[PDB]
């Protein structure tokens, strides 16, 4: 529903102003005693007059407060901008994090809409994965973000499905290993391995070491486009397929089919078109980032088919779903 | 206000989706019989799949509608996206027009907040004026938009001030001549001169010839940083000062002061802080485009001082104001 002006509906000043405040950690500086533009600016490394102008615009938006002496304060809503807030939103808007950086790729949406190709490269001169692969710090922030997305969307994932019955699970593209770390912590006799590029896989390793799970959890550095560790009880694809177009998606699913064999299970875990954490907005982000797409339960089925797999179940877990596929 | 989440407040997907729809003229294609993704896409030269995904996100926003068969239709609100619409909004969002292209400069807002410098260059490798001066078609669209801004904001200008008394007015930075054309049409004994760069000045000239005002309206190509046609009854600066930082603004005001001498009147016409069509949004826009800014009566006055001028009056007209300055 649009009960707000067309031009205002297309405003970029506010979205960018919020992201800049999130990047300059303005809320943190405010709650830490810096109240005036002059202060916040020096504490953040910004131009005094310019920052003041950004703040005044954000006061109008409803995130800040400004008193007679130019003393800025946080609104009830502006609290969400603090890096220590419960919702952990600020890091998603930070222009330095992978997502706060990729989202700026939307400024090239026209290219995707015309060609069907990702926009991220247009603005950054390289794919998203290539970017993370050459910037270790950038890649770490992405690992942290997906780790947070797990808490956000996979709430209760442990019990919602019968994992223990798998014995050994392979988390294909499992990042820092947050999911496996959660599955194993809730299933004493379960073991598994995280398969991912070297950055996340090494982060997964560092985690299992500290977490005390190295005895049951292992990492394997590799591309899920090549053969995967074979014969596991289950292969999980958590928020992976939507990052790829149809050709790549079957490529990935196919590999899982091979490793799964006529006795394993392939579990695609993601927000299916319909879920409350799966909107048209997210679908366009997948398009602009990697040319991926959010898919319906029917569309995943078509992909499964082309990879010799068949959906057998689809349990909704909070904001997302777990679709279970087995040998055709 | 904050009636919506922080991350939603920072959403770029929708602002860009609207701007892309505006650029692809989707609404016009729909109202003209093309109501299917394949049809609209083909008529606009977009990727069928990608366009369909853009439209679905836009029906969700409330601009379009779609039936079970995939037939798209506009809505009470999506009607404003058609070019033929009264409000004339679409052209402002078009990524091809000068303002639809300039606004994308907001993705570099951070640069402006940190340095006080304009963002436009960061994105386009050259200043706004430099860009328009090397691309006549781009400069033409800008003239049209400023022309339209006169209708949107200056409604009534003709009568709210005693123009006829000036005898001869020079519109410093008068663009394609709309304002002067409106003043002289309402006052048959008044004459004037539009002073602008090549592009607008010739557009003004063409306008005057066709509308039969060449007998009273004259064009003069030149920079308002250099001397100006002297001894005029009044020199107008319509929506010019907010395009410049304090130094340049003073330079410009000086020239007008000099040309006006002890007998002319300098008139600044623009939305000052407080006036409508004036907001923190516009202020940030001025900052990212040219490092200019929206100013208050107080602020213009300090500039007039630095230019041997002094505010004598300030009549509000519609959503803007006329600040009448005179020599000290
Ligand atoms: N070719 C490839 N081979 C293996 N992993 C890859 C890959 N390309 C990308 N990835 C990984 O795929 C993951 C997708 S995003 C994170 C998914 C994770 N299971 C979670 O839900 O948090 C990232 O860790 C990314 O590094
Ligand atoms: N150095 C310069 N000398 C003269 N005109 C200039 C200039 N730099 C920019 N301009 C003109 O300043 C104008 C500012 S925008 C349009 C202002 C016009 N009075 C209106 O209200 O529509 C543009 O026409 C721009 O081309
Ligand atoms: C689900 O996996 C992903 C992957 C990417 C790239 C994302 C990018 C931006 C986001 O906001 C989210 C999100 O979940 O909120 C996101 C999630
Ligand atoms: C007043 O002169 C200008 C100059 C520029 C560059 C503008 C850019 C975008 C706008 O929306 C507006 C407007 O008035 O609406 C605008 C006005």
């Amino acid at each position: 529903a649009a009960h707000i002006g067309l031009r205002a509906l297309a405003d970029l000043a506010t979205p960018m102003a919020v992201r800049v405040a999130a990047t300059l950690r303005v809320a943190d500086h405010i709650a830490a005693g810096h109240r005036t533009a002059a202060e916040i600016a020096s504490a953040a490394g910004a131009h005094a007059d310019s920052l003041d102008r950004l703040l005044r615009h954000l006061v109008a938006v409803g995130l800040f407060t400004r008193d007679g002496q130019g003393v800025y304060g946080l609104t009830e809503f502006g609290e969400q901008l603090r890096d220590d807030h419960a919702a952990g939103k600020r890091k998603w808007l930070d222009m330095n994090s992978a997502v706060g950086r990729g989202d700026l790729g939307f400024v090239e949406l026209a290219h995707s809409i015309r060609t069907g190709q990702p926009a991220y490269p247009v603005r950054y001169g390289t794919s998203f994965w290539e970017d993370l692969g050459s910037d270790p710090v950038l890649s770490a922030s992405f690992d942290t973000l997906m780790s947070h997305h797990l808490e956000l969307d996979y709430t209760g994932i442990a019990a919602k499905y019968d994992w223990a019955a798998l014995g050994h699970v392979v988390d294909v593209g499992g990042g820092s290993g947050g999911l496996l770390s959660a599955l194993l912590t809730a299933h004493e006799d379960l073991s598994g391995t995280v398969l991912d590029l070297q950055g996340p896989a090494s982060a997964a390793h560092r985690r299992f070491l500290d977490t005390g799970l190295s005895g049951r959890a292992q990492v394997v550095v590799g591309s899920f486009f090549d053969p995967l560790p074979a014969g596991a009880g289950g292969y999980v694809l958590s928020a992976v397929l939507h990052d790829w177009d149809d050709l790549s998606a079957v490529a990935i699913l196919r590999r899982c089919a091979e490793a799964a064999g006529s006795g394993g299970v392939v579990l695609v875990i993601e927000a299916v078109a319909g879920d409350e954490h799966a909107g048209t907005g997210m679908d366009l982000r997948m398009l602009t980032y990697f040319g991926g797409k959010e898919r319906s339960l029917a569309e995943l089925g078509e992909l499964a088919a082309q990879a010799g797999l068949a959906v057998r179940a689809a349990h909704p877990i909070s904001y997302v779903s777990i679709v279970e596929m087995t040998a055709l």
